[PDB]
C-alpha cells in the first residue's frame, strides 16, 4: 500500500474498522523541522526524499506545557500529548477509506488547546471512523503552539508571529498538492476544528492566502472573535520582551533577542511562558494569533464587520456548559470532587479570577446581569452562575456573534447547540456537557459498541457523523433518510439553531439572547 506524493513515496498501514478496512498514514512530514536557526520562523518547504517514508505511527507532538493539575485523572489527561514532545513536530495524518476512494470529500481537523497545547495524535481525534463510516478522507496536522509557534516581534521575519497558523496553512497546501493521489478531491475540503482549532478555522476564513485551500468550514466551540483568541500587538510585544527578560535574552537589537532565544533549550522557554502576563486566567492564551500583516492583514473584528472573508457555508455551534471546565482550575470553592456549591462571596471572588484586569464596576455588572434568580433559595445559584458567565463570555456569545455577522453577507450558516452529557464523561455531574466533549461524538467514537457507550449515544453519533459529512460533501448538514429533524439555516433575523441530544432534536430561536446582549453590546464598553 505505497502512495507517491510530490515529495516521495510514503507507506501506510492497514486497519480493520467495523468489519471493513481503513488505510492510515500516520505522521507524514509537511515542512522542514523548525529547528536550529528555523525556530520561530515560518515553516520552510520540504525537500524531496528518494526512499519510502513509513507513515505507520503518529509523529512527535510539538513542545508544550502539560496540564498537571489533576494527575492520574483521565478527564484532564485524555487531553495531554500522547507522543514525544519535540520541536521536530510538523507532521500530519491521512485516513483514506479502503478500497481507495475516487474523488472523496476531505475533512481537515485542527485541534484546540488555547493555542498553547494540543496534538492530532489524541484518541478522540482518530479519523478512521469517519473514513470507514462516511467514506471521507480525514486529515489532521500538528502545528506549533505557545511561544514556539506564536511568539511575535511584529515585522521581524525571525519572529513574525502566527507561525502555528502558517504551519496549518502549509498543511492545507500539502492536501492541495497531494490529496488527489490518495483518492481525495482538493476541490471538496472542509476545515473543522474545536476551541482554538475553531478559532484557527475562522481565521483561515479571513486570511487571503487560505482562501483557495479549502471549500467550507465547521467551527466547534470557538471563533477568532472570542476574547482569548487574538493577542494584541501591544501585549504580544510586552509578552515577547518579558520572555526575554525572564531568560536574560534582553538585548536592544530586536534581531539579537531572537537569536538569543534560539540558543535556549526548548524547556527553559516553556516554563517562562507562564509569567509573561502578570495576571493570568484559566483561559490565558499567553502566545496566540496576532495581527501580523502576513496571515492576518487587519484586526479581524473589522474584517468580519466589513465582509472581508471567504464566501462559503459554515457549520457553527457550542455546548451547553462551555465554561464549567475552567471553574476547577482556580475559582475558589470549586472542585471536581464535590458539588462546588459556592456562596455569594465565593462567586464574586471568582470574577476577580476570570476578569482580573477588569474595573470594580465591570465585575459589578456581571454580578448584576447573572444574579436575578427566579428562586433565591437554590444553593447551586452562584455555582451555575459562574459557569455560565465563563461559558457565555468566552464561547457562546462570540460564536453566535460570528454566525450573525458572517451570515449577513449571504452565506448559508448552520448553528447547533450540543446538550448531551457523555455517559462515559469522567468529570462530575455539576459540570454538565463540557467544553470539548462533543468531539467524541463528532468523530464517531460512540459507534464502537465495545467502548461502553449507550445505544442512544451510538444513534446520536450516527446522526451527527452523517450531518457533518453531508455538510462537508454538500454544504448542507441534513440527515435525509432516518426521518431526522431538518436543520434550518441561521438567518440573522430569526436566528434558528438545532439542538443535538439523545432524545428530541429540536428547532429553537435566538440562543442565550439576554445574556449575549450584555456580553456583545454592553460589556465591551467597560
Ligand atoms: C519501513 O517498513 C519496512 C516494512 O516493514 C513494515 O513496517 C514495519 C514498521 C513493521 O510493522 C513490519 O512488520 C512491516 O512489514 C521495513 O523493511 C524491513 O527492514 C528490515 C531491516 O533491515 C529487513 O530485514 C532484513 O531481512 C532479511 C531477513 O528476512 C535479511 O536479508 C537481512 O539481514 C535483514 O534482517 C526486513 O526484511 C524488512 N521487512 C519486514 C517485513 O520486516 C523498513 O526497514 C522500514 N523502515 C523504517 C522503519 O525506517
Ligand atoms: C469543595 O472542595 C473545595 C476544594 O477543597 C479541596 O478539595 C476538597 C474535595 C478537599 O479535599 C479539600 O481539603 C481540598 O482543599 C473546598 O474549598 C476549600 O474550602 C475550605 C473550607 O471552606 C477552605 O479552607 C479555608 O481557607 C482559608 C484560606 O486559606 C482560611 O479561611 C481557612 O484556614 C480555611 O482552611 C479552602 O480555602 C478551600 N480550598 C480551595 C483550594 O479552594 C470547598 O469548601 C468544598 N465545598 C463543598 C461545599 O463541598
Ligand atoms: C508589561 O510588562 C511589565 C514587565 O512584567 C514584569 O516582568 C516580567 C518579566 C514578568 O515576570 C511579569 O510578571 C512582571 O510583571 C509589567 O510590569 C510589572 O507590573 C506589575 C503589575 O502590573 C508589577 O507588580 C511589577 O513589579 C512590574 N515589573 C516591572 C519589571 O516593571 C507591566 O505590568 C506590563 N504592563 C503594561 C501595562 O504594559
Ligand atoms: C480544546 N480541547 C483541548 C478541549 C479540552 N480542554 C481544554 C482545557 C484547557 C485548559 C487546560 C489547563 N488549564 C486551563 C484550561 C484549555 C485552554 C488552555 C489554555 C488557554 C485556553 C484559552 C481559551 C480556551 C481554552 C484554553 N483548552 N481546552
Ligand atoms: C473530481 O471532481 C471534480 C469536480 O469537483 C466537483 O466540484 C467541487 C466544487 C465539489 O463540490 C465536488 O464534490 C464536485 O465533484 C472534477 O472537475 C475532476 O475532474 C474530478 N476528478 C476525478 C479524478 O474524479
Ligand atoms: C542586528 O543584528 C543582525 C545580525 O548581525 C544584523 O543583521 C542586523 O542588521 C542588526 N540590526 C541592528 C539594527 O542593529
Ligand atoms: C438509519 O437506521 C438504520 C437502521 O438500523 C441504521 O443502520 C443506519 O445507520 C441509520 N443511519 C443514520 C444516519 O442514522
Amino acid at each position: 500500500i505505497i502512495i507517491a506524493t510530490k515529495n516521495g513515496k510514503v507507506r501506510g498501514m492497514q486497519l480493520t474498522v467495523f468489519g471493513g478496512t481503513v488505510t492510515a498514514f500516520l505522521g507524514i512530514p509537511y515542512a522542514q523541522p523548525p529547528l536550529g536557526r528555523l525556530r520561530f520562523k515560518k515553516p520552510q518547504s520540504l525537500t524531496k526524499w528518494s526512499d519510502i517514508w513509513n507513515a505507520t505511527k503518529y509523529a512527535n507532538s510539538c513542545c508544550q506545557n502539560i496540564d498537571q493539575s489533576f494527575p492520574g485523572f483521565h478527564g484532564s489527561e485524555m487531553w495531554n500529548p500522547n507522543t514525544d514532545l519535540s520541536e521536530d513536530c510538523l507532521y500530519l495524518n491521512v485516513w483514506i477509506p479502503a478500497p481507495k476512494p475516487k474523488n472523496a470529500t476531505v475533512l481537515i481537523w485542527i485541534y484546540g488547546g488555547g493555542f498553547q497545547t494540543g496534538t492530532s495524535s489524541l484518541h478522540v481525534y482518530d479519523g478512521k471512523f469517519l473514513a470507514r463510516v462516511e467514506r471521507v478522507i480525514v486529515v489532521s496536522m500538528n502545528y506549533r503552539v505557545g511561544a514556539l509557534g506564536f511568539l511575535a516581534l511584529p515585522g521581524n521575519p525571525e519572529a513574525p508571529g502566527n507561525m502555528g497558523l502558517f504551519d496549518q496553512q502549509l498543511a492545507l497546501q500539502w492536501v492541495q498538492k497531494n490529496i488527489a493521489a490518495f483518492g481525495g478531491n482538493p476541490k471538496s475540503v472542509t476545515l473543522f476544528g474545536e476551541s482554538a482549532g475553531a478559532a484557527s478555522v475562522s481565521l483561515h476564513l479571513l486570511s487571503p492566502g487560505s482562501h483557495s485551500l479549502f471549500t467550507r468550514a465547521i467551527l466547534q466551540s470557538g471563533s477568532f472573535n472570542a476574547p482569548w483568541a487574538v493577542t494584541s500587538l501591544y501585549e504580544a510585544r510586552n509578552r515577547t520582551l518579558n520572555l526575554a527578560k525572564l531568560t536574560g535574552c534582553s538585548r536592544e537589537n530586536e534581531t539579537e533577542i531572537i537569536k538569543c532565544l534560539r540558543n535556549k533549550d526548548p524547556q527553559e522557554i516553556l516554563l517562562n511562558e507562564a509569567f509573561v502576563v502578570p495576571y493570568g486566567t484559566p483561559l490565558s492564551v499567553n502566545f496566540g494569533p496576532t495581527v501580523d500583516g502576513d496571515f492576518l492583514t487587519d484586526m479581524p473584528d473589522i474584517l468580519l464587520e466589513l465582509g472581508q472573508f471567504k464566501k462559503t457555508q459554515i457549520l457553527v455551534g457550542v455546548n451547553k456548559d462551555e465554561g464549567t471546565a475552567f471553574l476547577v482550575y482556580g475559582a475558589p470553592g470549586f472542585s471536581k470532587d464535590n458539588n462546588s456549591i459556592i456562596t455569594r462571596k465565593e462567586f464574586q471572588e471568582g470574577l476577580k479570577i476570570f476578569f482580573p484586569g477588569v474595573s470594580e464596576f465591570g465585575k459589578e455588572s456581571i454580578l448584576f446581569h447573572y444574579t436575578d434568580w427566579v428562586d433565591d433559595q437554590r444553593p447551586e445559584n452562584y455555582r451555575e452562575a459562574l459557569g455560565d458567565v465563563v461559558g457565555d463570555y468566552n464561547f457562546i456569545c462570540p460564536a453566535l456573534e460570528f454566525t450573525k455577522k458572517f451570515s449577513e453577507w449571504g452565506n448559508n450558516a448552520f448553528f447547533y447547540y450540543f446538550e448531551h452529557r457523555s455517559s462515559k464523561l469522567p468529570w462530575p455531574e455539576w459540570m454538565g456537557v463540557m467544553h470539548g466533549y462533543e468531539i467524541e461524538f463528532v468523530f464517531g467514537l460512540p459507534l464502537e459498541r465495545r467502548d461502553q457507550y449507550t445505544k442512544a449515544e451510538e444513534i446520536l453519533s450516527r446522526s451527527i457523523v452523517k450531518r457533518w459529512a453531508n455538510f462537508a460533501k454538500y454544504g448542507n448538514p441534513q440527515e435525509t433518510q432516518n426521518q431526522s429533524t431538518s436543520w434550518p439555516v441561521f438567518k440573522s433575523t430569526e436566528q434558528k439553531y438545532l439542538t443535538l441530544n439523545t432524545e428530541s432534536t429540536r428547532i429553537m430561536t435566538k440562543l442565550r439572547a439576554q445574556q449575549c446582549r450584555f456580553w456583545t453590546s454592553f460589556f465591551p464598553k467597560v
